[PDB]
């Protein structure tokens, strides 16, 4: 009783439906077998059907809707449904009324139409694809940015948005009152706001929205956290509203309403030139939909107060796990048709569930649609496009594991020469401190080995000991060694109120230097570094309260919504507080503090042959500059003692040591490098006068 034809489209549908694992075979499932079948496909091709199109929203409805049932045990096959069963023999009957052989697509095609609840006859009453066409076939024969979302809609720059119709309905009945007009979409970014706003102007395109809204066209202003640059904010923008004001029904959509008002300007228009227009201060009316998100909303805008009050607030949530995989099941046969390749029900669900899992910093939809995504464009890699099958989880898998972070670079070669070498080298600029030097390196190596914890600094580090011993040159050392910027603070520059009766005298807040701005912006402008913070024990408690945070999550939150990513910094503090003896320490840093520590690294007092050391090298680097000169510069052992002796104090460390270097070597020989014995090359020596206790200098020229 049907076609060949017709009963190879069912065919083909069928083995669709269980490769897809569908328990039923429905009618819209037919319809779209339908759009392969040679007669139905003619059929539509005579009303003007664009097929693909019709193609995109069965597929994206079949796959929302329809049970997959793949599992264990007893279980059912694909079925037809008493509807699509209910279709084939309404054709039947009506060919076999008409005086026709068989049955064919475009009689399949009519006989939908009576399926008056179906999706399947909406689809085709919404592509204006009349029931008497298809019997007449049978038997015969603002200027530039996004703007006009109403007129994007129309065609196809706008994706499909799915569901959220509560929202969609609330957002109308929000510009539907007479005051407070303004709906403000509040949510996380990549929840959907700007889709919803979106979503809006296709239902007014499909006049999906009442009467009164029914003329009402979206457009979307040029925006992308404060904006003042050429131009001319004030009369630009007052010429815009003028032009949306002139008598008509617009709707003004502004995605990160945020960055004009809320925060700070530098210009005279922005939240006051928006103000004006929502009553009534011209002769006309608009309407505006803004977008920000949840802290946005609560900070710069309620309670700075730019149009807070005029705006009607909607939540917009992260859509739950099953909302999310509708949507990707909505929005996968265009992902489909791109990629060339078929994402399996498990791999969708896996791709929502590992991204809530993993992928923690973003939301959902959007980190689930990146994923799904980027595992499609993946196939590409591999040969051709390896289309999938019953398995696609292990790709979602390895997607999301890159996404969720993988930087690497630590094995046979480069890295692995520094680390091993880290100790030695570090042993060359600092001496008697081979323990200090040691743990520390031992920790850097550890968390470079890949062992650690994801969500902390590469190292946390309180450097303890006495005045001038190493603890600040070590950590520059560090820095050079490693080959990462060196970002340092001082922290009796942060002890919020001490200093005044001088004349610096500009406290308000100092926590709010390193909050507002400094610490995090230069986290966030050097990720890979040593931070180092001079005298912490002189730090506010609310510096200590914000560095638990950082030894905790790894993380700082300032600068409106701004996230410092601690992740690769060494964090160093040096205390001259205890002063190494070591219970004293446990006395001015409470136990919180000292047990987020990963290492209390200790350093001695200098012994008399770490001392001559530090002479030695301040002296070697002095060679360095002479010999290039030609000029050979020697220094006797008394003179070695006697500059040990003038560089170092107990209480200053070798702090004085570069003074007394430069005072008592490098000055003496500034006349006779210039203008003396010393012009074309020589020698130098330095000795002591031993009962005058004053160094003796000796000159000798290029000229023996
Ligand atoms: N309900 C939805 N249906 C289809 N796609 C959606 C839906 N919600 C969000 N998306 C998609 O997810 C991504 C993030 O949405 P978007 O509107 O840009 O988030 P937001 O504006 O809140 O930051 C976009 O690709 C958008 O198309
Ligand atoms: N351990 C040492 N090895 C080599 N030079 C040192 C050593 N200790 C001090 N110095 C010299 O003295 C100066 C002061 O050292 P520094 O690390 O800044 O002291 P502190 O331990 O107070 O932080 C350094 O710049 C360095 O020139
Ligand atoms: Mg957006
Ligand atoms: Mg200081
Ligand atoms: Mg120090």
């Amino acid at each position: 009783m049907l076609n060949q034809e017709l009963e190879l489209s069912l065919n083909m549908a069928f083995a669709r439906a269980r490769e897809h694992r569908h328990e039923f075979m429905t009618v819209e499932h037919l319809l779209l077998a339908l759009l392969s079948n040679p007669s139905a496909r003619e059929a539509l091709e005579a009303c003007s059907v664009d097929l693909v199109a019709l193609r995109q929203e069965l597929e994206a409805f079949i796959e929302q809707t329809t049970p997959v049932l793949p599992a264990s045990e007893e279980e059912r096959d694909t079925q037809p449904t008493l509807s699509f069963q209910r279709v084939l023999q309404r054709a039947v009957f009506h060919v076999q009324s008409s005086g026709r052989n068989e049955v064919t697509g475009a009689n399949v095609l009519v006989a939908i139409f009576s399926e008056q609840e179906s999706q399947a006859a909406y689809l085709l009453r919404k592509h204006e694809v009349s029931r008497l066409d298809v019997v007449n076939f049978i038997s015969h024969g603002l200027e530039n940015f996004t703007t006009n979302l109403n007129q994007l809609a129309r065609v196809g720059g706008i994706d499909p948005l799915i569901g959220r119709e509560k929202e969609l309905e609330r957002a109308i009945q929000v510009l539907c009152r007479r005051r407070k007009n303004n709906p403000l979409l509040v949510g996380e970014s990549g929840v959907g706001k700007t889709a919803i706003a979106e979503g809006l102007a296709w239902r007014i395109v499909q006049g999906d929205v009442p009467e009164v809204m029914a003329d009402c066209t979206i457009y979307s202003l040029d925006i992308g956290a404060g904006t003042k640059y050429r131009g001319d904010f004030e009369k630009r923008f007052k010429a815009l509203l003028k032009q949306l004001e002139q008598d008509t029904n617009s709707i003004l959509f502004i995605d990160e309403i945020h960055t004009i008002i809320g925060a700070g300007a530098a210009s005279g228009g922005q939240v006051d030139a928006a103000n004006l227009i929502k009553p009534l201060l011209s002769s006309g009316k608009i309407r505006v939909i803004g977008s920000t998100t949840y802290q946005e909303f609560s900070n710069i805008f309620e309670k700075d107060r730019a149009l807070a009050r005029r705006f009607q607030k909607i939540d917009i949530t992260e859509p739950s796990i099953e909302e999310t995989v509708q949507i990707i099941n909505g929005l996968k046969p265009k992902y489909e048709a791109h990629h060339d390749v078929r994402y399996t029900a498990k791999a969708v669900r896996a791709a929502v569930e590992l991204a809530v899992k993993y992928i923690n910093d973003r939301h959902l939809p959007d980190k689930a649609i990146d994923v799904i995504d980027e595992a499609g464009a993946r196939a590409r890699l591999m040969p051709v496009s390896k289309r999938k099958k019953t398995v696609n989880v292990a790709d979602i898998e390895s997607v999301v594991a890159r996404i969720a972070r993988i930087p690497e670079k630590s094995v046979s070669q480069s890295d692995r020469d520094t680390l091993k070498n880290l100790g030695d080298r570090l042993k060359m600029l600092v001496f008697g401190q081979d323990k200090a030097i040691e743990a520390l390196t031992e920790a850097i190596k550890m968390a470079r080995a890949g062992l650690g914890h994801e969500h902390k600094p590469v190292g946390s580090f309180l450097f303890a000991g006495p005045t001038g011993v190493g603890k600040t040159e070590v950590t520059v050392q560090l820095s050079k060694a490693l080959g990462i910027e060196l970002l340092r603070f001082d922290m009796s520059e942060y002890m919020e109120r001490h200093t005044v009766s001088r004349l610096i005298g500009a406290p308000p807040g100092y926590v709010g230097f390193d909050q507002g701005g400094l610490l995090t912006d230069a986290v966030i402008k050097h990720p890979h570094a040593v931070l180092l913070l001079d005298e912490i024990e002189k730090a506010h408690p609310d510096v200590f309260n914000i560095l638990l945070q950082v030894m905790d999550n790894g993380t700082l939150t300032d600068n409106n919504g701004r996230k410092a990513d601690f992740r690769n910094v060494v964090l160093v503090m040096t205390t001259n507080a205890g002063v190494r003896a070591m219970e004293e320490i446990k006395k001015i840093f409470t136990p919180e503090f000292r047990n987020r520590l990963d290492n209390i690294i200790w350093f001695d007092h200098l012994s008399t042959d770490v001392i001559h050391q530090v002479v030695d090298k301040f002296i070697v680097e002095l060679q360095v500059q002479l010999d290039q000169k030609g000029v050979s510069l020697e220094v006797s052992q008394e003179a070695r003692n006697w500059l040990a002796e003038k560089g170092y104090d107990r209480a200053m460390g070798a702090r004085p040591m570069a003074r007394v270097i430069q005072d008592n070597l490098k000055k003496p020989l500034a006349n006779e490098l210039l203008f003396g014995s010393l012009v074309d090359g020589g020698q130098v020596t330095v000795a002591l006068d031993k009962e005058k206790n004053e160094l003796t200098y000796g000159f000798q020229s290029a000229q023996k």
